[PDB]
DNA sequence: GGTGTTGTATTACGGGCTC
DNA sequence: GGTGTTGTATTACGGGCTC
DNA sequence: TATTTGTTG
DNA sequence: GAGCCCGTAATACAACAAAATCCAACAAATA
């Protein structure tokens, strides 16, 4: 009741293991490998292979005929003879000391790859998917802009937001000015103080979060109306704003050293940390981010041994061309920050390259107890190509919330593969309703669910309506959906 | 109100300063650090100091004398002209294109290592602060064992809700303790499968209250079992068991991904699976680290013999001894190989008897204590004991605190100045 | 179009001395 | 006494060929 | 028109 | 040097790091 049991006179190792008995060449359709494989082994001395009366194999190690490869991986890596779908290290450990395989280590990957369950139950490291492409470098005074909120701070006037920075990514100047949650939701007060902050120049370019309040449709269309961008994020990837949340990062230790009295009163240190912060230097361009705008310096002159340049608090007709000057050594301290980014992190990232049509994971940000269930989701179809780390793709029907998915969340599938075939009549989605997988849930718009099915194309579901739901057994259903 | 008006005829630049005036040469106590500079000044050449109407300075930028060293980098490190308690560099970059200082960056550092506040706020990685230094390997087998478990599951019918592990140290042999998140009847069921083959000599596992439980350690004492107890919110001593329930949870995972709510009928075969898979640290299954019996034996492995124990009878105590040896040698390869991946930026800590040091807000707090934006100002507190190379104990200034032991990962030595 | 980014101890590389 | 530790794609190093 | 219910900093 | 096949076999890199509630707030779905 094992394998080897039956013969195989036409496969790849014929011409191997004719080179003792030279009995039949019965090649088959594309098995002229196996002769120039024989012509390789004849070139080279490798000729190691024990042949005892059909017990053919390695000087230890069983080979396999390239008929019952699937048979040998399948029994080492399933659970028929307690695998247990591990990585390929253990698949070779596994078969290694037992079975030969000419290029083992690459069909036991290919074989990882083209599982059905096993690049969806396990992770390799998905944050370094994609190079770390930096977005455009500057534009003149901070038409370029990032914000982005973060939440936690302790109440003192019910403020616990207070954390609306805003950071004018040419000069880093950096604003923040205190809020809370209930004042606005971007409908009345919100866009106020945005205009105060904008005040000082409108920008052109925004590059925030997924946020709600920033999602709304009022928000996106007033923007619109200012001609400026939104370029949102990318369901939880807060890299997207990453200037924004780094100063935050510069902000938190700030807010802790200015933050003794912590509940009593300490509103009036959100402008100290900003004028603290603004006139430090900062390290990716040499000069502090209060200087670069500006110009000058803040008062109590404490001037550099550079030039009075810092100084410049005089006649404002050759403004123009001395701040064009600083605005160039910024611009190629920019290119450097650029470079400097790309250099030690690309080290050990991947670029992943899908072209649209073929499937893929997101293996997260799917379904908002996910522990010991099915987190990770099924494939779907890639509809817009954004970026090379930016894929929009269909993970439901039409139901909401932002169909892009960054490349950190995103996986390949591969589904190299009896399988059986696409149901398209009417009376084939009643009887073959019990060969389902897996399930995404219900449609928001009608009735109609979609589930994933056995031994058939993956992203390409079935609608199965409530005429054919009840009467298979939906007990174990909702249970992955729960 | 601006500062250098003042003459200072008695500081160390004053043997650097007459290289052009030769009159007077005041000096004070320790001031001999002033004749060996002046001596290498002279037998160098790198005159660049510009003396002015009383302002003596560098080739741009202005010396300034140690008696007012502090208050300029106090003045350029708080918020008194708008500093902000940064680190050495923008430090420098506020200094350094104003003010020379021979030896500046050292100074600063000192700064920042005296600053009270910069050492209390900031982190700098908290998380490299004392070496590997690892278990010690192993004894004869199942002597010891790595206790914990993952406090919630999605839960089953009523009777199930969470999974314990039971790994030895030395063979890593995969258990199925499916508890109910537990009463004082742990011992029970901990009794129940560890018993199953025997009593070990020290358990590895962290302060849990099933397990810190002045009941079941009475137990322990009595019995003859030692407790290593890994420190509040440090569970890396674990290990063992924590890397188990990481396999587990992808073992878990593949058995339960459609089949949520039942899987204690797949846990004994998660933990077979487990153990029929040969690991990496000691290459073989933790079938064959213990009594090398693996009863399904789908093919034989390389380099094929008899591979059968079962017809061995009395024979095993050399088997036994060439397995614990291999897999000793195997563990300490493990164990030099960690340690070498491992300290290549792991900066050591060794004090072991009084100092003042720091827990920065972490297993001092309650773990269930929000972190927030909330200053972190812990207190200095006090070291008495040096319990271990990788931790030391405290005097915890509150009721009890429940636990004194904190792993280096939280310490942050505290240093004072005059 | 839309997708990281600086603060920080820490450490590496040139003038000037001994050769 | 008491304090990390393996799974995993990924990549580096010897026999055998061309030299 | 109030009470829901998907998803997301 | 110079590269290539192939077959093992080391190799840093990240996951176990308690679990799961909402908070505030956009917009879909009925009745």
């Amino acid at each position: 009741s094992y394998y080897k049991s039956d013969p195989l006179c036409s496969a790849v190792l014929i011409h191997m293991k004719e080179l003792t008995q030279h009995n039949v060449t019965p090649e088959d359709m594309s098995a002229f490998r196996s002769y120039q494989k024989k012509l390789e082994l004849s070139e080279t001395f490798r000729k190691n292979y024990s042949l005892e009366d059909e017990m053919i194999y390695y000087q230890d190690r069983l080979v396999v005929p390239i008929k019952q490869q699937n048979a040998v991986m399948r029994l080492y890596h399933d659970h028929t003879l307690f695998g247990g779908h591990f990585g390929v290290t253990v698949t070779l450990a596994k078969i290694s000391p037992i079975y030969y395989w000419p290029k083992l280590q690459h069909s036991i990957i290919q074989y990882i790859r083209t599982c059905v369950q096993c690049q969806l139950i396990k992770s390799h490291r998905p944050r370094l998917h994609g190079l770390l492409q930096p977005l455009p470098i500057a534009e003149g005074r901070w038409l370029d802009i990032s914000m982005d909120f973060v939440t936690g701070l302790p109440p003192t006037s019910n403020n616990l937001n207070m954390i609306l920075v805003v950071v004018d990514r040419f000069s880093k100047r950096a604003h923040f000015i205190a809020t809370r949650k209930t004042l606005d939701a971007t409908q009345l007060i919100d866009l106020l103080f945005r205009y105060i902050f904008s005040y000082h120049g409108f920008p052109r370019t925004i590059t925030s979060d997924r946020d709600v309040r920033m999602t709304a449709d009022k928000y996106q269309e007033l923007t619109k109306r200012l001609g400026i961008k939104s370029t949102m994020s990318s369901a939880n990837h807060p890299q997207t704003d990453g200037q924004s949340e780094r100063t935050i990062q510069t902000l938190n230790r700030l807010l802790r050293a200015y933050a003794s009295t912590n509940i009593q009163n300490w509103h009036v240190y959100l402008p100290q940390i900003e004028f603290v912060y603004n006139s430090t230097p900062t390290r990716t361009l040499g000069k502090s981010p209060f200087e670069i705008d500006l110009g000058y310096l803040p008062n109590t002159p404490a001037i550099k041994s550079d030039d009075e340049v810092n100084a410049r608090s005089f006649t404002a007709v050759e403004l123009a061309k001395h701040l064009k000057a600083l605005t160039i050594q910024t611009k190629e301290q920019l290119e450097h920050a650029q470079i400097e980014m790309e250099t030690n992190n690309n080290q050990r990232r991947k670029p992943l390259l899908l072209n649209i049509g073929d499937h893929v994971l997101v293996h997260r940000d799917a379904y908002f107890y996910m522990k010991v269930q099915q987190i990770y989701v099924g494939p779907f179809r890639v509809v817009k190509k954004i970026n090379d780390n930016a894929y929009e793709l269909d993970l439901n029907s039409h139901k909401k919330k932002h169909r892009v998915i960054n490349v950190q969340f995103l996986k390949k599938f591969v589904y190299r593969p009896y399988p059986k075939n696409k149901p398209i009549s009417s009376t084939e989605r009643i009887k073959r309703a019990h060969e389902v997988t897996a399930l995404i849930g219900i449609d928001t718009t009608h009735k109609t669910y979609l589930c994933h099915m056995q031994d058939v194309d993956p992203t390409l579901s079935v609608e199965y309506s409530e005429a054919e739901f009840c009467q298979i057994p939906e007990r174990t259903r909702r249970s992955i959906l729960a």
